[PDB]
């Protein structure tokens, strides 16, 4: 699992569970092309999104759609989606977690980058 | 002033100065149309984007350009930029500050949005 | 003004008005004495805690009352308080504001450190 | 496991490793009783800090011993420690973690409290 992300709700301190993420990869012409998706799972993490063998060096975007997520809640949310835009690298660490904490108008997105 | 930016850079406890941001409006046809930008100031502002006739409904992309601002310090960062995407006036015309704190592999952003 | 504090409320996307805070200094043996305190006012924003004189080195405790404000909100939070600990003036007199963002299970506290 | 404790660096974008923690319990007198205590391991994680039977409702203290971690990596922070002060309950989900992400003039907190 080279890219793994995990989504946390700062309103209820609770995983977010069931949020839909789309993941871009960067064309030659400079347009976003769908890579990846899924839902976050019970425990807010979404594994399994890519393989090693497919997550080549590039620019990557991760899209975190939190409008959907607070509107399920009946909560009125500010951001349309979190966006997390980052270069896929080969010789930083290996596994890449894009850890992102919401709330109705904020959010943080940290990445953590390991062996 | 109806759209504000202002950054701290949370390594140095300090405002984040001369951090680019470009500000687009989705078109009626879907694309990201160029509709403002700027560079915040010695106070880590940035103001004076758009007017008030200007900054008509719609979805605004508030892009701040945190790797610029990092490589020019020596720092090798995470993320391209942080991208804030919201919908603005839908409910008539409000104020925005758009407030980002910044690390290197890290971001936070959060809107203040009031009725003047 | 030395010490300034700044509450923002992530819920709302709003300053955080009427938060009470509570500033506290190391004494030579080894208690926190009272310093200062104060509420935040309708911009999230609390001045005039402390003078240039008072505010000597030390190691102060700002702590934010962030239970009291989401209760009075009908919010039950996770937190007592965030408490904010540092030394302060160590290196000649600056200016310090401590920003905080509350979430009702979470909150960021970042400081601004400037010199005047 | 009822309080765990997960500490990130934010600067290195990785797992904050060997940073001390010292968990403290509201005595009825109103003073700060030392716990429970530890150091992060390789994965940023401290767990085995308490048990169930020990860990009743109260008010808790989770001191982090950031100043320490920036200065093993010579980085000068701000703050003395990072502060977590909580009520345990016994009606919330049971599961506590108390998660921090770490700069040197900042950090957040956040609780992730679960079945
Ligand atoms: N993370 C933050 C918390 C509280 C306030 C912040 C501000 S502001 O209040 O100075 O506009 C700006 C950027 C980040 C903040
Ligand atoms: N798993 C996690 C550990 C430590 C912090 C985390 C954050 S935070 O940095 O925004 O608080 C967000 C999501 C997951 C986290």
């Amino acid at each position: 699992c080279p890219l793994m992300v995990k989504v946390l709700d700062a309103v209820r301190g609770s995983p977010a569970i069931n949020v839909a993420v789309h993941v871009f990869r960067k064309a030659a012409d400079d347009t976003w092309e769908p890579f990846a998706s899924g839902k976050t799972s019970e425990s807010g993490e979404l594994h399994g999104l890519t393989t090693e063998e497919e997550f080549v060096e590039g620019i990557y975007k991760v899209e975190i759609d939190t409008k959907s997520y607070w509107k399920a809640l009946g909560i009125s949310p500010f951001h349309e989606h979190a966006e997390v835009v980052f270069t896929a690298n080969d010789s930083g660490p290996r596994r890449y977690t894009i850890a992102a904490l919401l709330s109705p108008y904020s959010y943080s997105t940290t990445a953590v980058v390991t062996n």
